[PDB]
């Protein structure tokens, strides 16, 4: 008769700390992104999820992919917001260079900059 249902708002936060702590042991992380000098390693499901780009992309089978046109540092803050939802003092120099690249990758609120 009675039927039950509850919301943790907490949640969704939690988790995404946690998948961020995984990422930076490479725990569960099945690709690595090379931009300029730099190694990336990440989780396809959550890059798939939040970025068109990497949507399109990891439908084709493949582990390491490789990134042209975005400086390894740029790429660093999508990542850190992939795996947060902010971005975290960013100097303003470089918002037009991370906005663009939520361009490119189709990260719609870092292209909404």
């Amino acid at each position: 008769r009675k039927l039950i249902s509850a919301t943790d708002i907490q949640y969704s936060g939690s988790l995404l700390n946690s998948l961020n702590e995984q990422r930076g042991h490479g725990l569960f992380c099945d690709v690595t992104v090379i931009v300029e000098d730099r190694k990336f390693r990440a989780h396809k499901n959550i890059l798939s999820a939040s970025s068109t780009y990497f949507h399109q992309l990891f439908s084709v089978a493949g582990q390491v992919v490789e990134l042209s046109f975005i400086r390894a540092e740029i790429f660093a803050e999508i990542l850190n917001y992939i795996y947060s939802s902010k971005i975290v003092r960013v100097r303003s120099d470089l918002l037009d260079e991370l906005i663009k690249s939520g361009q490119l990758l189709g990260v719609k609120f870092i292209a909404a900059l």
